[PDB]
């Protein structure tokens, strides 16, 4: 429905400020509280070369840190790569830049691997219906259901937005 784009994108049109409505893993534990992978989206801005600069915020032992992340353009359109907690391989799944954006990431940790699914939008929270696209989406990735974790019901580090 209404104006969704999942092909060829207008990254211009995405550098602002993003919220983080449901983060969804593979595994249940690295969705929880004092998981790395748990991190909230502030900005995001359009570099020189178009690489993405992503200021987030992370709970260490229950206060707000502020991290910035910098994901390289790689061969294949649409996808990032930036190294954190081990090596990650991201992209821009689909987006409504004027309400939500999916991504998807799996992180090549030295012998495992994890993918994770995030919805984050212009908004605090968006549409059950995209809320629920967002399931549909992260179904077809072998996400369960039960392990899509809401953000808009824990602490998200609102205040130190920035």
């Amino acid at each position: 429905e209404g104006n969704d784009v999942r092909r060829n994108f207008d990254v211009s049109k995405i550098s602002g400020y993003w919220y983080s409505v449901l983060l969804a893993s593979d595994v249940r534990e690295k969705t929880e509280e004092n998981s790395s992978m748990r991190v909230f989206v502030n900005h995001i801005e359009v570099l020189s070369n178009s690489s993405l600069l992503f200021n987030m915020h992370i709970k260490v032992d229950g206060k707000c840190t502020e991290i910035a992340l910098v994901s390289d353009k790689t061969e294949k359109d649409g996808e990032y790569s930036v190294e954190y907690d081990g090596y990650n391989v991201f992209r821009i799944v689909e987006t409504d830049y004027t309400d939500y954006i999916i991504f998807h990431l799996v992180n090549f940790k030295e012998k495992d691997s994890f993918q994770m699914m995030e919805l984050s939008a212009r908004e605090p929270d968006t549409s059950e219906e995209v809320r629920k696209r967002f399931v549909e989406y992260c179904q077809k990735h072998g996400i369960v259901k039960e392990n899509i974790f809401d953000l808009t019901e824990v602490d998200r580090c609102l205040q130190a937005r920035g």
